[PDB]
């Protein structure tokens, strides 16, 4: 899918605010205020009733998927005893989906009563279940690629039967707890060591039978390519910039995945820093799920799937001069996939053009706006971006700085 | 809110009845099992529709609030020693809901299916939720006035050791509307928010006092604390001596109340008829603070609506029930007041164009007449 | 188990108090305030010893079965405009508990310490222990007759939408169940009673389809059916005369509920009645079938013989006054042999009862109290 | 359902072995580890593919309802010391499947293959898909009598509708390939059974001009009652004098017995061998009942099919082991009954037809013959000594 | 420890009963109703006090180990609507805590009242404390054995930080659930693959660095041993009958135990007769609890250890063969253990004498017996015991 434009009414924060994405990348800035996280909840509840038309939804029930009485705006008044809500709250979505059909979705909620979906919802809802029939085919000669939809929330580090081949199931198995706040690095985990010491045992029970090379030659094709295809994503960001490389898994080290580096041999992954471990749980979470998800690509199933994901504080825990390759490197891993992320850094500011940045404000009633920067910050010193577009000088205000 | 004549056809024990009520108080007089509740539960079962166009019925559990196949009337049959079930039961209502708009409203209810309403009946719900939509508009000219709707049973009563922060919904004021027409005792809603009054008035006293330096939220909450005392006080001063109901620190964090000749003591240590008496009062007392805000010192002076009491008397001695009606009259002028009783003494100087004398045939025909 | 007299020290509102009791029927009248809950509270406190001499009182959860800080008088010094509490609170209690057994006991607080009682109250303990052991026995050849003891609070209204067997609920002793508890004690009752008209019912069918087996098996038909009756015959002692409603029972065709009859009306549950018959009802059923469970042996004349003591506080709530005139006669039909204490503010229920059982409370000034004889 | 044969090789313990059964009850007898378990475990899988197909059995996926690789023989060599893994695993199964409609059926293993069951089984799974379709209907003249199968295990021990639907028709078929039986279960829903019953037949008491006002439910619940008390009655009106087992609740709320001279005696004094005895009899009675409601008291009386028992004389005392099987082929006339024991005492009661002797030599020649001497009537000691070659001499 | 006598008032199904046993072995026998588990339900509640001096007691709170109120009698009598208890409830026990002392100690229960122990029992709870405190002191010289209290229930195979050198822990451990009715399979097999493992790592270990083998030799060796004692157990039990034995672990298997037959090789012992399995439980049961509790005796400590064993159906599924074989096996492996049985097979009763056979019999009030049986049953065969004993005649009531 693909969001062009949202609006919202009466929602946590914000009275009224209408917003646009970019095709690509949209970076979104708050000086103060709780904006961007209101923004990020708003959008990860209108892409709720496409996974709604998935039956692999079925094993999520989390109670937040969907507008509650607590989202609505309250109206604190000085001068008054009482307290009113505003109602109703509305989020109102346009996009693309099929590639092709452009349409206009709405969810609402009035006071207490239960939430209420206008028509092009149940429609999102259903242009998802024909997506799970036409999968679910046996006889199909025709091969489905389907969307992606992930959220990476700022709790991602915190919580810290397998099957990959096509079937029935290992396809709707991307989309369980994608769009959940908690942290999804066990699952990836255990697949990934599942995958690789299948492999080796499939690799094993190949030499030692050659002559059952009927078709355990293509299976070992196949489990090695989404390796491959795993671990360049994974390359991609870390590699350029730390020299560690080549995810891998090595029953040697205690049943521990590990890596490489050319000076430092190989480590546990689980005792790097902290800021190339959050790197590689993204690029994972990422990875995994786009090769999950379109298995008949194999090779570039993380270079031509398409959806959408939402990470915030995307540049947490990197230096600054890894706050200058983590845009790019993630646009070059993923190359049709919409992107859109929280930041703080001056350093991330300056490596895109001022289309792909939105500055959020509030006025004293709750009214929003989501402005461009007026000035320039493609290919710019971060001092400059940090008082154009931040309003926060570079020469700290020390005792000696009033004279 | 005012109603002004209801029909009965096979309900309870009334094959068929007729009465009208008077626009500030009429009182039932009967002695037991002669219908006194019957009515009363036929009119809050009218008057549920309103408050159904409300958000505060989606929590109410009452079973009673929704006509059952108990409440069809059973004739017997003494030949064959018999019990056979007549239908359907109606209710229908006449009345005015606000100015100038004079309606008339009806139930059903045949066999065992589901109850059955009216198009009149809907309309009342479309005015709930009108009323609620303007309650909750920003920046309005005109003001809204909302009517008063509450029924008191005898689930209100205060037994020994019955001993019966706030929630977000409890500073609203349709939370005027929770659970004013089911069987339930409303106390310690009343009692929680009491306490926050009292204790936000005491920080600015302390805040006042220690560092000068916001003076108009002092101001509404004396009045309302100011509004709800003074409708206690209209009934339990001049016969009990017992004035001033406040919440103190000194006592564990209690209510009490003040004597001239006794002291100072917890409301919960007081006689049953003290209890009583104020519960019933401050249930009235509190909703008309909450329900409109701008009146801030005739809340209780000025509001309108219908108040339903069954056995006002309960727990009074003689000489306390000489003067509940006119104490009820003066705490709260523009109220519409529907009460049961079977105690003369509580008759002692009413009108006679305010009492109903409940009958019935042999065949179950009632009348509500006024005394000769 | 007659009491006759009792006094009372620094208790709520009294600063002294001496009041002598009717070997059958007392009734204490006065206003609001005056203190009729107050001297009903004192007679529990003296009474619960004996009951704490028995083990249905290890699940007692009610706190106001002992004297509490909040009993004890506080004085307003109006120059100062403070309160003083006094101390100590007593309250003694003098009767007979057994034939030719005269006694008086005590029982006192001081501060906030503990609660303390005397050798007496020790003794009262320890004759109840001695009664249930007695109980208890296989094979004895003496009777033991238990007495009744009952409170009835304003905790026992049946208000409007107020409303399997464990083994220990088929012992004698279970007549001692939340006896004196400010606690309602319905389902109790429906419960128990269920089970009776159940078994009675499996016995008429039993003897209907196969008459073979009615030989010491007739006789536990015949204990189940005086049981019955005479619980039937209490009830209706109070409610036939004024309202013509009678002869409660168990129907299964009415949803499995207890129902009682009309000659006007049909056949009603009692759930759906008015307030004044649910209220009365309850009353009078729960004297009545602790009456027949404490004292299995004379199997129907349970009520018309048993003994104790029943205190009831606003005898008259929810009755119409022509109703108001009738109660204290149809208690004293329906159970000859118990003493009766109440409490009332209404005269009507005083319409034809002799001066010598009517307590009027008075107060003076200072607090010193008085419950006298009316002229 | 019923077999008449049945042909194992390069299974467990038994390298090729071939058992007739009897028509109506057979005894496998035999010391600890000579294939019984194994017998019993075969005919359950063998039976199980006509339960796949029930709409309620095709949820239940047990790794013992299918050929595992366990099962397969092992060889040991004496010379190399090494346990040799043979293969294949196979069993062939000769039974009826209705009236006379003969078959023969099969299902193998090979090393760590799934194992894969013939077309000739799947005959039977759609043969049991259409049972399940013909009783769903709700009109049709003929009746439609189902078969049950039951297993009762050495695990047998431990832990509210009569009407003509398809639900309750299809409930004589939970878990009834695991079935356990105590006693706890059932005097729960005995009770409530009893309690039901009690509420109508008071409420006729009262008001006896509504005859007619039910009738559809009650029938059911009455009938239901009478066979059972047949059933229970046949296990133990004769050894003792008790009969009619009952609810009671003037008796304190009990289930209670009646003798024509002691009166009524609750259940519960019982020692809690005999009490699972009559909770197993009770179980499998209510199951007939529960499947044919066509008969609605001679369900049991007329059911068919299969019942295997492990251990049937298990926590029983030397008295009652000598009316088990009697009372078994008495309250049940119409079913086939397969048990397992190694008593002297049950087998004392039988005819040498139904005995099963197995043996195995050093290879794995499985045998399954019948005694050379008698057993019915004869006393313990000729029974220890001719059939099971034990002294009944103690070796001090 | 031992028990001499037993006196039970107002019990479950007994208004009186007084019961002596015999001093190895005493079988308990009952035709009719219950009464042997409510007499093995006593005594295993007359032994709770000593095991609630070890810190393992009702701080995890098992009920069933103290009197209950569903524990007293209740007369139901017909004639009465009433139903009153019988009170109190009362369980005395004569024994000797040690060589040399004889005590008497008393358990009772009135009504509803918690249930009150006399001051015996407080000694026999003190008695408890000062083995443990002597226990946990290792600045001495002498060594003390340890009592051993097992009860092994009829639910024992419903579903079926390791230390083992001597310590502060891994000798009270061998009194953890130690009276409870639920199966203790599971500790007992990880507890042994453990030890296993151990074992064939460390003597791996040995080959890397032997300089500490004086070190590495003697604490091999005691890992060498217990093995060894456990083996022997259960070899006295399932090897002349059936013909298997030596118990193992092997990872091989799919790291499960397995056992060893002369002529059909090795298998797991999950996959073996009902019998066999049963036995094995039994064995390893009180094999492992013997040598946690006395690792100092170190070859013998199931051939030296003292104490009291309970065993409700002991020869539950063995055929009679192997039922004439059973109570020889048990005392020979466990010759200074006190075992009480219960039974109802008269192959089992015929390899005992008279005096250690208790038949209990029941009055019409409650009043019970437990008598010996006047005729011999001593090497004779079934049926003389199956008609003298239980009263069953040998010819079946066939048509
Ligand atoms: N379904 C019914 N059919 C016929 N009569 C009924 C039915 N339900 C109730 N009744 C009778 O109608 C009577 C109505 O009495 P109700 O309690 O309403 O009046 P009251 O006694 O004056 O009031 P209260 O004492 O509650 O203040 C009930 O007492 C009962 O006798
Ligand atoms: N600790 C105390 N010290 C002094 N006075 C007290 C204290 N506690 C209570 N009181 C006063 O004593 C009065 C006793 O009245 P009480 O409730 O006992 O009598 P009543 O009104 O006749 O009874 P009821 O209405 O409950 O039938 C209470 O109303 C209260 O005013
Ligand atoms: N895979 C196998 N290969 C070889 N022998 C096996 C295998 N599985 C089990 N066995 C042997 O088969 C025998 C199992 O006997 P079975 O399970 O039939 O018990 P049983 O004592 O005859 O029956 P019951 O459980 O009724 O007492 C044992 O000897 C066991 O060693």
């Amino acid at each position: 899918m693909r969001i062009d434009k949202l609006s919202l009414l009466n929602f946590r924060c914000f009275k009224q605010l209408d917003i646009t994405f970019d095709e690509h990348i949209t970076i979104l800035v708050a000086p103060n205020g709780a904006g961007k996280t209101t923004v990020l909840d708003a959008v990860r509840l209108a892409l709720f009733p496409f996974i709604r038309g998935f039956d692999a939804s079925l094993y999520v029930k989390d109670k937040s998927l969907a507008i509650r009485t607590e989202d609505l705006r309250l109206i604190y008044r000085q001068e008054a005893l009482n307290m009113e809500m505003s109602s109703p709250a509305k989020i109102t979505a346009t996009g693309e989906w099929a590639s092709g059909k452009t349409a206009t979705w709405m969810l609402d909620k009035r006071g207490e009563q239960p939430p209420h979906e206008d028509k092009m919802a149940a429609q999102l809802t259903r242009w998802g279940e024909q997506l799970q029939k036409r999968v679910r085919e046996e006889h199909s000669l025709q091969q489905v690629e389907l969307p992606l939809m992930l959220y990476l929330g700022t709790a991602r580090l915190w919580y810290q039967e397998q099957r990959l081949d096509n079937s029935a199931f290992s396809r709707l198995s991307g989309y369980d707890d994608c769009l959940s706040a908690t942290s999804n690095y066990k699952q990836f985990e255990q697949w990934y060591s599942w995958l690789w010491l299948s492999y080796r045992e499939h690799q094993i029970t190949q030499l030692e039978s050659p002559s059952a090379k009927l078709k355990e030659g293509v299976r070992v094709q196949r489990m090695k390519e989404a390796i491959q295809a795993i671990q360049q994503a994974i390359n991609c960001l870390t590699q350029q910039v730390t020299g560690w490389h080549d995810l891998e898994y090595s029953a040697s080290h205690n049943q521990q995945l590990v890596m490489s580096h050319p000076q430092y041999g190989k480590i546990p992954l689980s005792q790097l820093s902290d800021g190339l471990r959050n790197a590689v749980a993204m690029v994972a979470d990422i990875a995994f799920r786009c090769v999950k998800l379109n298995p008949h690509l194999q090779n570039d199933a993380a270079l031509k799937t398409q959806g959408i994901v939402l990470i915030d504080e995307v540049d947490m825990f990197l230096h600054p001069a890894w706050q200058q390759q983590i845009i790019q490197s993630l646009r070059s891993a993923f190359p049709q996939i919409q992107f859109i992320v929280t930041t703080h850094s001056p350093q991330v500011l300056s490596t895109v053009k001022r289309e792909s940045i939105r500055l959020l404000e509030q006025d004293e009633n709750g009214n929003g706006k989501a402005l461009m920067p007026l000035g320039a910050t493609y290919g710019e010193p971060s001092n400059d971006v940090l008082q154009s577009v931040m309003g926060v000088d570079p020469q700290p205000a020390v005792k000696e700085k009033a004279d």
